[PDB]
């Protein structure tokens, strides 16, 4: 099965995750209580971000293409694709942004 390396807030360790099973489902299995809401890829508070690997996350509801290619994830709707290292709880990473936020 795949190997994914869950890195968070607590420590670190690594843990089978199958191709059609959720990176949040199988990290709670394993005894780490990863941040969630609306467990459907509707909000943020499931963010992770990957540091190495791939994740199928198409049910993903919130991310725009920057996003996705700087390793953002939604843990609750992401299928591991290969062998993984992801840090947990990273929505603070995730810019706010908006309509009155330009940055100049
Ligand atoms: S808990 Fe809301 S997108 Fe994952």
């Amino acid at each position: 099965m795949f190997k994914v390396t869950f890195k968070t807030p607590k420590g670190e360790k690594t843990i089978d995750v199958e191709a059609d099973k959720y990176l949040l489902d199988a990290a709670e299995e394993a005894g780490m209580d990863l941040p969630y809401s609306c467990r459907s890829g509707g909000c943020s508070t499931c963010c992770g971000k990957l540091e190495s690997g791939t994740v199928d996350q198409s049910d993903q509801n919130m991310l725009d293409e920057d996003q996705l290619k700087q390793g953002f994830v939604l843990t609750c709707v992401a299928y591991p694709t290969s062998d993984i290292v992801i840090l947990t709880d990273q929505e603070s990473k995730l810019p706010i942004g908006g309509s009155e936020n330009l940055y100049f």
